[PDB]
C-alpha cells in the first residue's frame, strides 16, 4: 500500500470502510484529492 504515505490511509477506505465511513473518510479525499 501506502504510496508516498498518501494512499496509506486510502486502503482502509477501500476495504476498512464497512467499520468506518466517518473516522477515516477524512485524508483520500482531501490531503491529495483522491
Amino acid at each position: 500500500g501506502s504510496y508516498d504515505a498518501y494512499r496509506t490511509d486510502c486502503e482502509e477506505l477501500s476495504g476498512a470502510r464497512t467499520f468506518r465511513l466517518a473516522p477515516a473518510q477524512w485524508s483520500c479525499r482531501e490531503t491529495f484529492q483522491a
